[PDB]
């Protein structure tokens, strides 16, 4: 099992949720976060002066899936979150050793 | 070392904190998140019409513990967070390779 | 690749960001969280009476880096976040198996 961790543009959350749902991936954890990547935020022109915003509002989407489902989950997120501009997002894959459903106590290892 | 990541009902946080404390597990990180599981949220009846809420407020509890302590931490969370209804929570176990205490610089590997 | 996860005092975020930037580590994810460590929060005296605050506001800094860069990232965070008092923070290192840039689709494994 793996956890797919995507940090996307907040306005792309609905697109991502729908692309994952259509593929049968419904379970996910969503966190409001802030971040920046390799461009260290954005430079804007305001009243003829350059202004820097080095930390932007982002949405973190965490999806725990089977090892074989990772590539598909990554493809679903890329296809629905992509705009072609800096800041589209990063996806990180982290190993998950155990998964427990609290209600039933069932544990997948 | 492992990180035990529990996503629980927000109203169960105090129960979970107390169950972990009684067992000597005090250190934890708590994040307000949103999510859904296999039932894709909830269906409610409002003014004679069916309404869907597909992302619910949840509380993420992260507890870094020794490898041998995992099962106990998982049991403590299940016993205190469980209601017997859909949405009680999921628990994921993730490997932690290093743990550093900033104040002292001590690092456990 | 590894994810360096630091839980620091909120007032140290700017120091940490600058120390990481000076070393060329710009990409990071920042989350507002709450937590406590081994001292189980703080005890304050208010109106001649002892009061306990068992969960404090903290800032989680997540930095995905190459395996060889971990130690430096940990040193940068320790040097800029340290005050010498309980609550300076914890740093956890978690393995990252894949990293994808959404815009380009490039994947580092
Ligand atoms: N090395 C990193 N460690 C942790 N989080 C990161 C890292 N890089 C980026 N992120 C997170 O991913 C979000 C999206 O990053 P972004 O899409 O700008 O990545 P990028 O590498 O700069 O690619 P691009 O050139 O397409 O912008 C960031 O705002 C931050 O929350
Ligand atoms: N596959 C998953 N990936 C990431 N987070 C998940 C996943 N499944 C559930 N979660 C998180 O766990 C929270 C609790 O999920 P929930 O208890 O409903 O799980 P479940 O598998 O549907 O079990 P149940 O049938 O008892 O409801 C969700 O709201 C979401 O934040
Ligand atoms: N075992 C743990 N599991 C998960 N998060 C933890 C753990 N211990 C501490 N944290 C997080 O790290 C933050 C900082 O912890 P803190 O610096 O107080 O650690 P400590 O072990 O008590 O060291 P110190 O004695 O210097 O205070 C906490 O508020 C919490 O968010
Ligand atoms: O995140 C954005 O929307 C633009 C900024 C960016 O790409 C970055 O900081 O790397
Ligand atoms: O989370 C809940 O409280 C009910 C919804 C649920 O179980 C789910 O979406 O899987
Ligand atoms: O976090 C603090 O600022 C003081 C409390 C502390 O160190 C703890 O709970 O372990
Ligand atoms: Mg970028
Ligand atoms: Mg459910
Ligand atoms: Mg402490």
């Amino acid at each position: 099992m793996k956890m797919v961790v995507a940090v996307i543009r907040p306005e792309k959350l609905e697109c991502v949720k729908k692309a994952l749902e259509e593929r049968g991936f419904v379970g996910m954890t969503v966190t409001e976060v802030k971040g920046r990547g390799e461009q260290k935020g954005i430079r804007l022109q305001f009243r003829g002066r350059e202004v820097e915003v080095d930390l932007l509002q982002k949405t973190k989407v965490e999806v725990v899936v089977s090892d074989d489902a990772v590539d598909e989950v990554v493809e679903a997120i890329v296809s629905s979150a992509r705009t072609g501009k800096f800041g589209d997002g990063r996806i990180f894959v982290i190993p998950v050793e155990k998964s427990v459903k609290i209600r039933t106590g069932d544990e997948e290892v």
